[PDB]
């Protein structure tokens, strides 16, 4: 997250860190959202490489013991049937990970609230992006979970020429674009939390930024619109 601030430990309890095994250690690659005790939602581009993955829930500082972490293996990956690695701009950047065990819920580990199917946010709706990604374009990962206020930019403005044009589809949410705050590499797969009827719900899965940089004026961070995939999510949970 570029232009963020450090989050409190208990503010975003559905946030997970998706890590892969690197030698004898584990490295953070992507965010995700816990949606059932044994299911995580993330971006399909995060699991394109056939690596050994684990999920950490109750995480706050990547590099030091918080006393709240639970570490569980990924047992099954289900990416959307229409995902194409060679075209993230086509959409369908979403995958569901079945965990090897059920995690225990407590004040650090809670399920993410999903929107109702078809829900579209009005322009400039208040949302927060959270993650441990790069704090600058071509920078380094955050040690502690970061958050930034990222108001939505509706489809009509975001698909205009001055912004993303044709690259953004209606199956996506755009948020930010002020040149200061944005998602950045390592935030992918994580939540865009938006306040709807007094409740924060996860309306976006972070998908991409400009190849020119993370915080680029009129290139908002783009998210998979979760409310476009509610039937698919439920059909995968109910059969696996
Ligand atoms: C035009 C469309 C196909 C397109 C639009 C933007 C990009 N973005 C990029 O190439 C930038 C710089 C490196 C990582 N990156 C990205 O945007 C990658 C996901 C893209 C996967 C591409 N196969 N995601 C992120 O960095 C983020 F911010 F979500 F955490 C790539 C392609
Ligand atoms: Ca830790």
């Amino acid at each position: 997250v570029v232009g963020g601030t450090e989050a409190q430990r208990n503010s975003w309890p559905s946030q997970i860190s998706l890590q892969y095994r690197s030698g004898s250690s584990w490295a953070h690659t992507c965010g995700g959202t816990l949606i059932r005790q044994n299911w995580v939602m993330t971006a399909a581009h995060c699991v394109d490489r056939e690596l050994t993955f684990r999920v950490v829930v109750g995480e706050h500082n990547l590099n030091q013991n918080n006393g709240t972490e639970q570490y569980v293996g990924v047992q099954k990956i289900v990416v959307h049937p229409y995902w194409n690695t060679d075209d993230v701009a086509a959409g369908y950047d979403i995958a569901l990970l079945r965990l090897a065990q059920s995690v225990t819920l407590n004040s650090y580990v809670q399920l993410g609230v999903l929107p109702r199917a078809g829900t579209i946010l009005a322009n400039n709706s208040p949302c927060y992006i959270t993650g441990w990604g790069l704090t600058r374009t071509n920078g380094q990962l955050a040690q502690t979970l970061q958050q930034a206020y990222l108001p939505t930019v509706d489809y009509a403005i975001c698909s205009s020429s001055s912004y993303w044009g044709s690259t953004v589809k209606n199956s996506m949410v755009c948020a930010g674009g002020d040149g200061v705050r944005s998602g950045c590499q390592g935030d992918s797969g994580g939540p865009l939390h938006c306040l709807v009827n007094g409740q924060y719900a996860v309306h976006g899965v972070t998908s991409f930024v400009s190849r020119l940089g993370c915080n680029v004026t009129r290139k908002p961070t783009v998210f998979t619109r979760v409310s476009a995939y509610i039937s698919w999510i439920n059909n995968v949970i109910a059969s696996n």
